[PDB]
């Protein structure tokens, strides 16, 4: 968290936190290349070609067996208007979940120039792990767009 937010080479600190009340989810995110360690320990950024002045700020949700209330836990039940408040560097960015669907490894069509939108916060959830090669096949995407 800075002035002008953006994300520095230190990935063990918090860029911005994600608040998600009808989730039920308030928790740091963390500025990452979605490297292994830091979904361990968190949520991580697809890539660090992004930027929170970017207009595409994906989150790569994190879902774990193990633990049972952690970040994006209960993020299945969010909905159109769930309120996305990311709390990043000072301001809080506000995106309602207006675009919701999900996708598969084998979808690589909308990871794509999906341009026209505002800042974006893409949630990337994935879900529902393929124990025979290692994948995640339910990739859940909730693109909550920043909200007037
Ligand atoms: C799904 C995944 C999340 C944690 S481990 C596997 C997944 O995540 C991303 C990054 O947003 C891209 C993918 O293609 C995945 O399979």
């Amino acid at each position: 968290m800075q002035a002008k937010p953006q994300i520095p080479k230190d990935k063990s600190k918090v860029a911005g936190y994600i608040e998600i009340p009808d989730a039920d989810i308030k928790e740091p995110v963390y500025p990452g290349p979605a490297t292994p360690e830091q979904l361990n320990r968190g949520v991580s950024f697809a890539e660090e070609n992004e930027s929170l002045d970017d207009q595409n700020i994906s989150i790569a949700g994190h879902t774990f067996i193990d633990r049972p209330n952690y970040q994006f836990t209960n993020l299945k039940a969010a909905k159109k208007g769930s309120m996305v408040y990311f709390k990043v560097g000072n301001e809080t960015r506000k995106y309602k979940m207006t675009s919701i669907r999900d996708v598969k490894p084998t979808d690589v069509e909308v990871l794509d120039e999906q341009k026209g939108k505002d800042k974006q916060l893409t949630l990337i959830t994935c879900d529902d792990y393929n124990e025979k090669t290692g994948v995640w096949e339910k990739r859940k995407i909730f693109v909550a767009t920043e909200v007037k």
